[PDB]
This record gives structure tokens, sequence and C-alpha cells, in this order.
């Protein structure tokens, strides 16, 4: 219930929120209808428009107008935006030449620059370009301030997970924004973009920025916007907020536009109809700067514009229907659209069987636009399982397609031209940042970043402590002037032991065998040098991984490579070695072809062995340093080792051969040399961290061998590719990714074929950014390098993403 009888008189817009039954006069009250009696009359005045023009200039004040160009309006806080220009002369911001802001120029009683976010829903990266003939607004920032080509959006690419995404840092499986809708089976509760349950507090979780602001003694403007409330308003609300007295002025604000988003719907992505929306959006922008340049806040406040996700071709027509798949179609409720969500229609139903839709969604069709996956066997990119709103079946929807239950949905609920919701990766799903004011850079672009980086520069920004969140704190300091924030790098926690030879062949009951029976003092100084570790300058080329938890783990040298064993995993946690543009593949020689060696510097209790292989029927072993790129014939025995074996499910050794045998050698050709770490991953709880021990689900059959769920490689090489891998003296280039580990090809429909054909289109969709890896590992890499830390920590969050 509202008593909807006070008064908005002297409230318009209030910043603190009343609570029920008061009516409210805040910028959302139109959202819950609460709203006071005369909210509309007061605060949503129209008269006369928003511009000022000749005749207006110093008129008598009327209260009644939108706006005012009254002499007493600079006073009041209340011009309409072209006031000065119109009536005093002056020119509009756009039409200023820019100059460099090298200091913050505020006026008194200002503490900080304030921050606004200019939001804008549906905003293509490549609208930057392809509009910037109609958006010299934005032009203008995006020009003379820092900008990137596009900004990676969090998967789905949807609107609430990303705006949330940006307000907290964090992935929408920790924020707990899933979807745009959601079903939480533990509250039994259903969230809508329409209606009332949105608005209960139990779905948002983490630390909004309008929350950590206010929390640590930082104002802000309220950040949402009843959809009814004319743009032009809201800049002038922003406007008058900035007139309050340095006591109740907030630091920050939001603004939002439902545009370019609502128009790329029904029209497409570049449908003609787009450059209406996109001229309107620059002029609004417009009547901020022109707003601020008459408070004199132009050269103080730090202006972010961003957007949320990009927009793609979709129309109805392409749709894939479960109906035409599924025998039992009523048997499930489906979240459809660009991204598909499955789950029992029925909790009742113990007929239902996951494994049994995912078999009927399988590559059944020759081009199926879809691919079905069990939550946790996503790529771990998208960081997208590990929330109990996250359907266990998931499918991830073909770029420009949508999936629907039945025919009847798609024609009972064509309309529309353009849908987003696709893997974050997707050109098309792309969206923008632009940052201009004193604290960012002048004239500079940077390389695309994720959104989830933002919320620790919008603290830095705002000197506030960001809460615990998925940027990576520093990785984002390019972007800035001033405010950095220079973190140390994290403490090893662990450190390594180096053993030498302390075992005889005939301690080790392993049940390997290796026909290594056949035979110099030039060379076995040589080969005891290379074992202490008179190669690992080539191999290990930015220092040692660091570990960040507490274990037992050795360090292992050898001519062509160095890892860190675990003794409690029975594996190497990383294995690194350096393939130079010139080294030449070889085959694993017949007579050894099934050999294992005892490592004389582990003891058997740390090892694994042979004969937990030969019994586990669907169990099989592959090398982390390859055999083919040994250096030399009499090296290749080291490969060998029963130290280098992991656990390899044979349908997973024909990629990983492949990666080992061919691609590793193309890269080394194309890059100049690589460097490669590689290693196991265990995330049994898909939670994106490292396994502890008794997490572990799967071990090699009657052994203490656990098995990984991925197998990740880190491929570094010198981003001037004139120079060597290994002898490179600038900055760096990654590629990495996080491959599934999985007892079947069923994700690669066409893995029947040579694996030139599939298996790093496979990769490709796996590929990750070392930061992941380091999540899923509590490994710490690059700690050794020339480069600066925040550079480095850039690198970790790079993603390849090969979309040309
Ligand atoms: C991305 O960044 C984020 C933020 O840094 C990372 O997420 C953090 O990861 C931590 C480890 O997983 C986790 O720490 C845990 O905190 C538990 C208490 O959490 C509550 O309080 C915090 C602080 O206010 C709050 O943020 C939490 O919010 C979650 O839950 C609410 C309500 O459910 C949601 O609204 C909200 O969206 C959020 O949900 C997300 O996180 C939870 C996990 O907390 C998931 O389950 C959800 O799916 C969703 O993703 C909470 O309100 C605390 O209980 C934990 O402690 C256990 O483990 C420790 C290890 O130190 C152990 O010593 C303890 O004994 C304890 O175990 C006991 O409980 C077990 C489980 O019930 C039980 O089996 C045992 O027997 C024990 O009794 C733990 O320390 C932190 O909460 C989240 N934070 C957030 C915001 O998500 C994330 O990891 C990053 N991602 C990547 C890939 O790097
Ligand atoms: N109609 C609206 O006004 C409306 C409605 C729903 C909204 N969200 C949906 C999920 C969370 C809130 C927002 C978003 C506000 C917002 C603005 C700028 C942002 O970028 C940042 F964080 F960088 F500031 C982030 C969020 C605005
Ligand atoms: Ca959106
Ligand atoms: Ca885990
Ligand atoms: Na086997
Ligand atoms: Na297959
Ligand atoms: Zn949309």
């Amino acid at each position: 219930w509202t008593a909807t009888s006070g008064s908005c008189k002297g409230r318009c817009f209030e910043l603190q929120e009343v609570g029920p039954p008061d009516c409210r006069c805040d910028n959302l009250c139109k959202s819950y209808s609460s709203c006071c009696h005369d909210f509309d009359e007061l605060c949503l005045k129209t008269a006369r428009g928003w511009e000022c023009t000749k005749d207006r200039c110093g008129e008598v004040r009327n209260e009644e107008n939108a706006c005012h160009c009254s002499e007493d309006c600079l006073s009041r806080g209340d011009c309409c935006t072209n006031y000065q220009v119109v009536c005093k002369g002056e020119s509009h911001w756009v039409d200023d030449d820019c100059e460099e802001i090298k200091v913050p120029e505020c006026p008194a009683g200002f503490v900080r620059p304030p921050l606004i976010i200019f939001s804008v829903d549906g905003f293509r990266a490549s609208y930057m370009k392809k509009g910037s003939k109609v958006m010299p607004n934005i032009e203008k920032l995006r020009s003379c301030g820092t900008h990137a080509p596009y900004m990676r959006p969090v998967y789905p690419t949807k609107t609430f997970p990303n705006l949330y995404t940006l307000a907290t840092g964090l992935y929408p499986e920790s924020h707990g924004i899933v979807g745009n809708s959601m079903y939480d089976p533990v509250f039994d509760a259903s969230f809508h973009l329409r209606g009332r349950e949105k608005f209960n507090h139990r779905w948002w979780g983490g630390q909004p920025l309008w929350i950590t602001a206010t929390k640590q003694g930082v104002r802000a403007g309220t950040f949402f916007w009843s959809v009814s409330i004319p743009h032009e308003r809201r800049i002038l609300t922003i406007l008058q907020w900035l007139s309050l007295p340095d006591n109740e002025r907030p630091s920050v604000y939001a603004f939002y536009s439902e545009q370019p988003d609502f128009s790329g719907h029904k029209y497409g992505p570049f449908g003609p109809e787009m450059t209406n929306p996109l001229r309107e959006i620059d002029k609004t922008v417009g009547q901020l700067m022109d707003g601020l340049k008459q408070l004199r806040l132009h050269r103080c406040v730090n202006v972010i514009f961003v957007g949320d996700h990009g927009m793609e071709d979709v129309t109805c027509d392409r749709t894939e229907f479960l109906s035409n798949y599924l025998t039992n179609v009523d048997d499930i409720t489906l979240v459809p659209g660009t991204l598909g969500r499955i789950r029992a229609k029925s909790i009742n139903n113990s007929k239902y069987d996951p494994k049994t839709i995912i078999a009927a969604l399988t590559c059944k069709k020759p081009d199926q636009h879809f691919k079905p996956y069990m939550k946790q066997h996503l790529p771990k990119r998208l960081h997208y399982a590990n929330n109990r709103r996250i359907e266990d079946i998931h499918l991830l929807v073909d770029r420009r397609w949508h999936v629907a239950r039945k025919p009847l949905d798609v024609y009972k609920k064509c309309f529309f031209q353009g849908d987003h919701g696709f893997d974050n990766k997707v050109n098309s799903m792309q969206t923008v940042f632009v940052g201009y004011g004193p604290t960012f850079k002048y004239r500079t672009k940077v390389p695309p970043f994720e959104n989830i980086e933002l919320y620790n520069v919008m603290c830095d920004l705002l000197g506030l402590k960001p809460a615990p969140n998925n940027g990576t704190h520093g990785s984002l300091n390019h972007l800035l002037r001033t405010n950095t924030f220079r973190p140390t790098m994290p403490d090893e926690v662990s450190r390594p032991n180096y053993p030498g030879i302390m075992y005889l062949q005939s301690e080790f009951d392993l049940g390997c065998t290796c026909d290594d029976k056949v035979e110099n003092k030039l060379e076995e100084l040589n080969k005891r040098l290379h074992t202490k570790g008179s190669t690992k300058e080539r191999h290990l080329l930015y220092g040692r991984p660091a570990v960040l938890y507490r274990t037992s783990y050795d360090i292992l040298y050898h001519t062509d490579f160095e890892s860190g064993y675990s003794e409690i995993f029975l594996m190497p946690l990383w294995t690194s070695y350096t393939i130079s543009k010139q080294a030449e593949v070889s085959s694993i020689p017949e007579h050894l072809t099934n050999c294992v060696r005892p490592d004389v510097r582990v003891s058997p209790g740390f090892s694994q062995n042979c004969l937990a292989y030969k019994n586990d029927k669907q169990m099989s072993y592959g090398f982390l340093f390859p055999p083919y790129l040994s250096s030399s014939p009499e090296a290749k025995y080291d490969a060998f080792l029963v130290t280098n074996m992991v656990p390899m499910y044979p349908a997973f050794k024909r990629v990983w051969a492949y990666f080992q045998r061919v691609l590793v050698k193309k890269y080394a050709s194309e890059r100049n040399g690589v460097n490669v770490i590689s290693g196991p991953i265990f995330d049994y709880n898909y939670d994106g961290l490292r396994d502890t021990e008794d997490e572990i689900k799967q071990y090699v059959e009657g052994s203490s061998i656990p098995v990984p769920t991925h197998y990740y490689s880190i491929i570094t090489s010198c981003l001037d590719f004139t120079q060597p891998a290994d002898k490179c003296d600038g900055p760096l280039s990654v590629s990495s990714f996080i491959l599934p580990h999985r007892p079947d090809n069923d994700e690669s429909c066409n893995s029947s074929e040579d694996e030139s054909k599939w298996v790093e289109e496979l990769m490709k969709m796996h590929t990750a950014r070392v930061r992941d890896i380091e999540h899923l590992t509590g490994l710490d890499f690059y700690r050794k390098t020339s480069r600066s830390y925040s550079e480095i920590l850039t690198l970790k969050t790079y993603l390849h993403t090969y979309e040309s």
C-alpha cells in the first residue's frame, strides 16, 4: 500500500528513498507505483521543451518551465543545457578544440573529481567507427580521451547480467544475476524483467559501486531511472545534483539509456532506422557536456561512456526447435532465445534424465545451430556454472540464431531483427569503452579488455577500496594518468624441494618397462649438468611459477624441460619448455612406444605406476613435455619419465597428441619460437578455483592417481616477432587454453575426420586468460621478467579470441 497523498514539493529526485507507505519522489518511484500525487506536475515538468531560444534569454523566471533561461538560472543550477550558447555567446563543448586536461580544474569545495557513468544499452563496439559521422560529441570523447577499440562483455551477453557485472566487478555466476530471467530452486522463485520479484534484495549478490561508495562515506546519485523519465530530464537532474552544497552533493552518478538496444531489436544492428537513435544518444551526450561546461565542470569530471553488450542480426526464421529433436519435449522447461537453459518441468518426474536429453541434442542435424553442454563442460572462460540458478543443461547458440522449445512459442509470444546474449567472444556482442577527464589519459588508445575490470578502476577514480571481485586490480593502470593501483606480487607459499638421485631402479615396482638398456666422460658430466638445471635458462623464461598454497613439490630439471612435480597429486603442476623456430619434430621410436621410466629422483611412493593404466580400461596416459620435440635421441629418454606422465582418456589423447606433434611446432614457426607451460587442472566442483585433494571425484582405477578435469597450456613469445622467444627484449605475447579432459569427442561434431579438421577449432573454443589458469591451479606465472608488474597483469588478463 502507498499513501500517495503526501507531496513532492522540495523533494523532486530526492536521494534517500523513504519507506512505505509514505510516498516517494525518487527517480525509481514510477517503477514501484509509489510516486506522490504531484510528482508529474512538480518533478516532470515539460513546458517549453529542453532548449533556450533567443526570445527566452533573460526571461522572468516561470517555475512551470522544464528548464530555465532567466538570469538567475546559473545560481539556481537549472538552466537549459544550451543556455550559455544561446544567451551568452558561448560555444557548444563539441565545437571546442580539445586541450589536454593535465590536472583537475574544479570549482571550490570539490573534494575530488566527480565520476559520471553514461551507460548505453546495446551499443555495439563497431558503432564508434560506423556511426562516427553522426555522433560528434561521442567522437570527441573518444578521440580526445582514452578508448578501447571494444570492450568484452560477460556471458551471457544480456542486459541485467552485464549491467550488474559493470557495477560489481563480478562474474554473473558470483553476483547471481545469471540471466534476464531466472528460477532459483532454493527460493522457489522466478526473476523476470517485468514485475516486482526483481526488486527483492535476495537476487543481488556482491557489492555494487553505489553501495561501496556509500559504505566508505562517498555519496552516490541514484543509478537507475524509471523508463518514462525522458533522457533530457535525467541529464537535468544530474546537473542539478551537481549544484548541491558540498556536504550534500554526490561524487558518483550514472545515466542509463535504453537506446540503441530498443531500436536494434526492431531493426537489426545496422538497420537504416539505427541512425536516428545514434544521433539522439549523441545529442544527449552533448547536453551533458554543455551542462558540465556551464557549471565549469567540463575539465573536472571523469566521464565514462560504456555499453553493456552489442547486437547481432537475428530473425524468427533462424530458430532451432527442441521439438525437432526430443521425443519428450513436454517434460522439460527451456529458458529460450540466444542461449538455452534446460531443466525438468516437474521435480516429481523420475523418468527425467539429463544424459538422454544431451544425447538427443548432440550432432543430430548436419548444420545444427546450437550445441548442448552440461554446464561444467562449458568453456571455462565463460565462468558460467557455479550458481544454482544456472540450469545443468546449457545450449550454446550460434550467432544469428535462436533456440525455442516448440514453433508455437515463436508465433504465439516475424517481428524482431536483432538480438544479443551469445558467447561473449562473438564480435557482434562486443561493446564500447571511453574514459574522458583529468584522471584518464589524453588521446590514448588501449587494447580491448573485459568489463569485469572496470569496477576496480571506478573505485580508484573515487578513492574507494573495492570489494573482493573478479577484476585483476592494476591490469587497467595503463588507462590512467594518476590514481594507479600498484599491487605487489603475491608471496610464494610453498617452496620447492630440489631432489637429486636418491633411488635405485630396483626399488620401483611400477609395472612399467622401457627398452633403454643401451649405453663417455665428455657426455656424462654434460647430462649431470642438465639434471642440475644447466639448460633451465632456456626453458624457464619468466621464472618458475609460484605456488600460492601449502603443498609438497619438487623441481625436476631436464635437457629439454623443467617441471614442478606434486608429491600429492603424483604429477606435475606445471611443465615448462621452449621450442625455437628452428626446432625439429621427431617421432616416438618403435622401441620406446610403451616406454615409461622410473625417475630416480622421486620415491616409488610418490610415483604413478603403469599397472593402474593397464587395469583401467577407460584410461590411458600422455606426457606433458612431448617426446616429439626432444632435442636429441638421447634427451628423448627424459620425456618417458614416469614424472612426465599424466592420465588421459584415449579420446582426449587424439586432441593432445595433435596439439603436441603438430600445433606447437606451427606456433613456434609463426611466432619465432614459443615458450610453453602445460599442466593439469582439477575443478570437480566447477567453481573456477583449484580443487583440494578431498574434492577429487575420480582416480585412475585402483590407484591414488587423480584424474584432471582439464589440461592447460600457456604459450608465450615476443610481441616483436623479429626477436626469438628466448631472447626477447620487450613486451610479451601470449595465448592459452584450458581444454576439457573428456572421455569422448562428442563436443566436436567432425571428430571422425582427421585432427587437422577439428582439433584447432576445439582449442579456439577453449581459449583462456593466464589469469583463468592461475585461479584454477593456485600458481602465479611471469614472476621474473623485465616488464612492469601492471604490464604483466594486463598480459595475464589477455584473451586470444580468434575473431577476425
Ligand atoms: C570472483 O570473485 C568472487 C568474490 O571474491 C569470488 O567469490 C568468493 O569466493 C569465496 C570462495 O568460494 C567465497 O568465500 C566463502 O564465503 C562464504 C560466506 O559467504 C557469504 O558472505 C559473503 C560476504 O558478504 C557474500 O559475498 C556471499 O555471497 C554469496 O552468497 C549469497 C547467498 O547465497 C549470494 O547472494 C551471492 O551472490 C554469493 O553467491 C556466490 O557465492 C557462493 C559461495 O559463497 C556460491 O555458493 C554461489 O553459487 C555464488 O557463486 C555469502 O553470503 C563462506 O561460507 C565460505 O567458507 C567455507 O569454506 C571455507 C574455506 O575458507 C572453510 O574454511 C569454511 O569452513 C566454510 O566451509 C563450510 O561451509 C561449507 C559449504 O556450505 C560446508 O560444506 C563445510 O562443511 C563448512 O561448514 C567461503 O569462505 C566468497 O563468498 C565468494 N564471494 C562472492 C561474492 O561470490 C569468486 O571465487 C571469484 N571467481 C573466480 C573464478 O576467481
Ligand atoms: N532503467 C535504468 O535506469 C536501469 C535499470 C536497470 C539497471 N541495471 C540492471 C542490472 C543492475 C542495474 C540499470 C543500470 C545502472 C547502471 C548504470 C551504470 C553502470 O555502469 C557502471 F557500473 F559502470 F557504473 C552499471 C549499472 C539502469
Ligand atoms: Ca542491454
Ligand atoms: Ca574447484
Ligand atoms: Na588403460
Ligand atoms: Na564427435
Ligand atoms: Zn536487448
